[PDB]
């Protein structure tokens, strides 16, 4: 297993968007509590689960919990970093596991939901 991604930023000033507000209070927030979220609310532990190849196939591993503690600890710049991290999340899943199998349609049950969502993403202000 790798260390965790980073979660905070000492570096960076303390800024909130409207699009931030969103990814954070509408976003991760309806993602979190859907019935297939678990899989995806901490880093994949390769260790506990006995996938060798996982971190080889992997290089960007992404997961909600680290999108989660990025979003309240304001990480993010801007909201096209968040979106990006959910994007590598779902792609990470889509590239390793094989298609139909429970975790891709968890993935994709996920992902369209993301995309409803991000749909409605306020505008930059
Ligand atoms: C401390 C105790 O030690 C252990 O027993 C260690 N092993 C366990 O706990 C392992 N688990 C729980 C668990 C936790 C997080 C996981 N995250 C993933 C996962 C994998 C992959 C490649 C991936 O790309 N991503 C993004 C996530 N998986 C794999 C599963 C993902 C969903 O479809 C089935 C494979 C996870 C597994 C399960 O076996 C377990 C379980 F899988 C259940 F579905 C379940 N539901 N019910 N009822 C349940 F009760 C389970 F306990």
């Amino acid at each position: 297993n790798p260390p965790p991604p980073e979660t905070s930023n000492p570096n960076k000033p303390k800024r909130q968007t409207n699009q931030l507000q969103y990814l954070l209070r509408v976003v991760l927030k309806t993602l979190w509590k859907h019935q297939f979220a678990w899989p995806f609310q901490q880093p994949v532990d390769a260790v506990k689960l006995n996938l060798p190849d996982y971190y080889k196939i992997i290089k960007t591993p992404m997961d909600m919990g680290t999108i989660k503690k990025r979003l309240e600890n304001n990480y993010y710049w801007n909201a096209q970093e968040c979106i990006q991290d959910f994007n590598t999340m779902f792609t990470n899943c889509y590239i390793y596991n094989k298609p139909g199998d429970d975790i891709v349609l968890m993935a994709e049950a996920l992902e369209k939901l993301f995309l409803q969502k991000i749909n409605e993403l306020p505008t930059e202000e």
